[PDB]
């Protein structure tokens, strides 16, 4: 239970060693204006994304950071958000772990 992968086609995404603790902890449950939940894992890193979009900072759930809007690069499924702008750390990444499938190398 190593790599995180994307749950739709089995793009590789991430890794737990990976994770990150913003705030104290890694998972964050968040709602946005449209008043979807999801349960957001942080990560220093990730790959096989595709970033679109410009950065947001509008209704950014992390202070100091703008978003854009992480695909998957293989099927186009939304895992989350790519973070920037801010500081320690300047960038991570918030996946949506319900769009993510976890097992070994
Ligand atoms: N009409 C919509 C529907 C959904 C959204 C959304 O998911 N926004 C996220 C972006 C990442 C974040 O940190 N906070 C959010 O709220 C937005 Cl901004 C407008
Ligand atoms: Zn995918």
């Amino acid at each position: 239970a190593s790599i995180f992968r994307c749950r739709q086609c089995g793009q590789t995404i991430s890794r737990r060693d990976w994770l990150l603790p913003m705030g104290g902890d890694h998972e964050h449950v968040v709602f946005n204006p449209a008043g979807m939940i999801f349960r957001v894992w942080c990560f220093s890193l990730a790959q096989g994304l595709r970033l679109i979009g410009a950065p947001s900072g509008e209704f950014s759930w992390f202070k100091g950071y703008d978003w854009t809007i992480a695909l998957c690069g293989q099927c186009g499924s939304h895992l989350g958000w790519h973070y920037e702008g801010g500081s320690q750390p300047q960038t991570f990444f918030g996946l949506i772990k319900d769009r993510l499938a976890e097992g070994p190398a």
